[PDB]
C-alpha cells in the first residue's frame, strides 16, 4: 500500500488539538496505509525540557498512541533517537537546504521571539522533520495545518536531492484534515491549541480529569451576546468551541446551533465540558492499563527495530548518492 | 594516557600544508597519547563535493593517513560516516549552541562570502565538529591554527552542558604547533594553503609529482629585492617559502637566510623544489602499497568498530543527561 509518517513531539501530554488534527486519524488510517508513527524526542530538544519530565511525556504519549487504538501490528510506533539513521539523514539534509529557507519557516520566526539567544536546533528543525519522512519512502503526512509548510520544504528537499545526486526520494504529500485542523487555544481564539503553552489553560490534555476540564472549559474566552453561534472573525472563542463540540460530538455546527437557542453559555460549556470528558474516559482507562506494564517497552523496542531496517537502508542509498564512506 | 582526537576533511588532497600544521605531528604524537583519527566526510559535505570524487578523495586521505607513519595499532584511524554518534551527539550539541554564536564563526564568514544562498551545514559545522572532539573524552587537539576558534566553541559547549545538565564531558584543549601553523597559499601569501582552493597553483599536495612541484614552487609569489631574507609584512611570499623550507629542511630561518646571499630566488627555489620532493617521496611510495590492497579497508574496519564503542556509549550517556529516549 501507500506509505504515511506522522510525528509527534515528546514536548507535553497531547491536547484536544492534536487529537482532533491529527492522532484521531491515525485509528483509521492504520489499516488503509503502511503507517509508521513517532514518538519525535530530538525534535522536542530544540527547546529547553526538564530530562525527567521528557522521559515521562515520552513513555506517556506512547502509551496515548496505543491508548487511543493504534495497532502495534498494523502500524510501526516508535522513538525517533532510537533510530539514528534519523540523526544521518538529518545532517547530509542540512548540507543541501539554505539558511534563508530556514531562517523563513513560520514556525521558526514564532518560536523565535525576540528572545535573546535562541539554539540552532530551533533554525535546523526542519531538516530533520524533512528525514523522519523521507527515511521511509513517504506518500502522506497526515497532519494538522501548522505543519503544512514545514512538508513543503521537506518536497524541495526530495527534489533538490533527486536531481542533485539521482532519484531517491518519494516526494510526500501532506494530508491536513478538512475540519479541526488548527483547533485553537481556550483562552486566546487567535492562537493555536498549543501543548506547551505556558499557560495550561489554553489546551485540554488527553490526560486532565473530569473536574479540571470543566474548569478550562468554564473559563475558556467567549465573549459578550451570549449567542451561540458560529462566527471565526466575530465570535472566534464561541466558533472554536462549536468545532470542538461538533467534531468531538458528530453533530454539525448548526444541529449544535439550533440545540442552543434561547440557551446560553453555562449549560453549553457544561455540555461541552461531558462531550469532552466522556471522549477521553475510554482513552484514559487503557492509557492506565499500558503504563502499569512491561507491553509498552516490547512494542517500542519491535517498532525502533522496524524502522532502523528501513531507515539504515535509506542511509545507505543517501552516502552511496553524495559519496560519503565506501562502497557497501 | 591523555587522549587526543584530530580530523581531516576529505575536500581534496591534503597539502603540504595540512602536513606541516598537524599531520606531520600525529606520527610522533599516536606514541605519546590515546589518539583518535578521523577522515571527517560529513564535514566535507558542508560544500559541494562530486560523489565520485568524495568517494576517492576519502580513502587517499586514509591511505595517506597510513603512508606518513600512523600505526594502526597505535592509533585509531577511522571514517565519521561511519559513525553515528557523530551525527547524534551533533544533533544534541546543535541544541545548545546558540545561532548568534554560529553565525560569528570566523571560518563561516569567510567560506560564507557574499554568496547568494549558503547550506545550513556551513552554519552548523561547528556543533559537528563539537561532537566529533566530545564524543572521545579529548584532553588534546592537535590542529593547525585556523581550527582555534572552532575548538573554544567547543569548550563552551562542553561546560554549557556539564552544568545545565551534569558533568559529563572532558573540557579539551588545541594544541597549535610554534611553526608552521598557517602555511600559505603559494599564489597570494595572505590566504592560507587551503587543499580545496579553486586555484591548484595555491598549494602543493602530498601526491604532487617532482615536475609538478618544481613548476608551483616556480610560479610562487615572491617579490623584487631578489633578497632571501624573513619580514612577514614586507615580503610575505619569500618569508612563506622560508618557513617551509625551514620545518621541512631542519634548517633555521636564519641559516637558510645566511646560505642564501648574493644568491637569488631562481636557485632558492629549485632547492625548495628538491627538498619538498624529497620530504614527499617515502610518502608517496608508501601511499601506492596502500592504495593497491585490501588491508586498508580492514585497518579502517577496526578503526570504525573501536570508535562505535566508545562514541555510542557517550551518546547513551548524553541521551541520559538530557532524558531522550528511554532508560538503557
Ligand atoms: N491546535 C492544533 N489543532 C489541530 N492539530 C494540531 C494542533 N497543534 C498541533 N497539531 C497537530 O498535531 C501533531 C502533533 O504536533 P507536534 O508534533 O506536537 O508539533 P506541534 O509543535 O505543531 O505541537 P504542539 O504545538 O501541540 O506542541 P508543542 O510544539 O508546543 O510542543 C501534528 O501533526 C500537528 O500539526
Ligand atoms: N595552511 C595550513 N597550514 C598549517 N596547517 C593547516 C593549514 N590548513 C589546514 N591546516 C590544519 O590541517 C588540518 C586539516 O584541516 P581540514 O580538516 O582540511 O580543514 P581545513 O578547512 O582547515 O583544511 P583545508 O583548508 O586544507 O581544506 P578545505 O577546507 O579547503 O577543504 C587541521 O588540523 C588544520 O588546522
Ligand atoms: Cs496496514
Ligand atoms: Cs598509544
Amino acid at each position: 500500500m501507500k506509505t504515511i509518517f506522522s510525528g509527534i513531539q515528546p514536548s507535553g501530554v497531547i491536547t484536544i488539538g492534536n487529537y482532533i488534527g491529527a492522532l484521531r486519524q491515525f485509528v483509521e488510517l492504520q489499516h488503509e496505509y503502511n503507517c509508521y508513527f513517532c514518538i519525535v524526542d530530538q525534535h522536542a530538544i530544540t527547546v529547553w525540557q526538564d530530562p525527567h519530565e521528557l522521559r515521562q511525556n515520552i513513555r506517556r504519549l506512547a502509551a496515548l498512541y496505543l491508548a487511543v487504538g493504534i495497532d502495534p501490528t498494523q502500524a510501526t510506533l516508535f522513538i525517533q533517537s532510537e533510530v539514528p539513521a534519523h540523526a544521518q539523514a538529518a545532517w547530509m539534509l542540512q548540507c543541501i537546504v539554505y539558511i534563508g529557507e530556514l531562517e523563513r519557516m513560520t514556525q521558526f520566526k514564532e518560536k523565535s521571539a525576540g528572545k535573546e539567544a535562541v539554539s540552532a536546533g530551533l533554525l535546523t528543525y526542519p531538516p530533520l522533520m524533512a528525514a523522519d519522512i523521507l527515511l521511509y519512502n513517504t506518500d502522506i503526512v497526515p497532519v494538522g495545518e501548522d505543519q503544512k509548510q514545514h512538508i513543503e520544504l521537506t518536497r524541495d528537499l526530495a527534489e533538490r536531492f533527486n536531481k542533485r545526486y539521482g532519484e531517491l526520494f518519494t516526494i510526500p504529500e501532506a494530508r491536513i484534515p478538512k475540519v479541526g485542523a488548527r483547533i485553537m487555544s481556550l483562552v486566546d481564539p487567535t492562537k493555536k491549541m498549543s501543548k506547551s503553552d505556558p499557560n495550561p489553560k489554553a489546551y485540554i490534555t488527553l490526560l486532565d480529569d473530569a473536574k479540571t476540564i470543566e474548569k478550562k472549559i468554564k473559563s475558556a474566552v467567549t465573549d459578550s451576546e451570549g449567542t451561540i453561534r458560529y462566527d471565526k472573525e466575530a465570535k472566534p472563542g464561541i466558533s472554536n468551541l462549536l468545532n470542538i463540540y461538533s467534531t468531538l460530538s458528530g453533530q454539525s455546527i448548526e444541529e449544535l446551533e439550533r440545540q442552543y437557542e434561547g440557551k446560553g453559555y453555562g449549560v453549553f460549556k457544561a455540555d461541552l465540558a461531558q462531550v469532552v470528558i466522556e471522549t477521553l474516559r475510554p482513552i484514559q482507562e487503557r492509557y492506565h492499563h499500558w503504563m502499569e506494564s512491561e507491553e509498552l517497552d516490547r512494542v517500542l523496542d519491535e517498532g525502533a527495530e522496524k524502522a532502523n531496517r528501513v531507515a539504515s537502508e535509506m542511509v545507505r542509498k543517501m552516502e552511496q548518492a553524495m559519496g560519503l564512506g565506501r562502497r557497501r
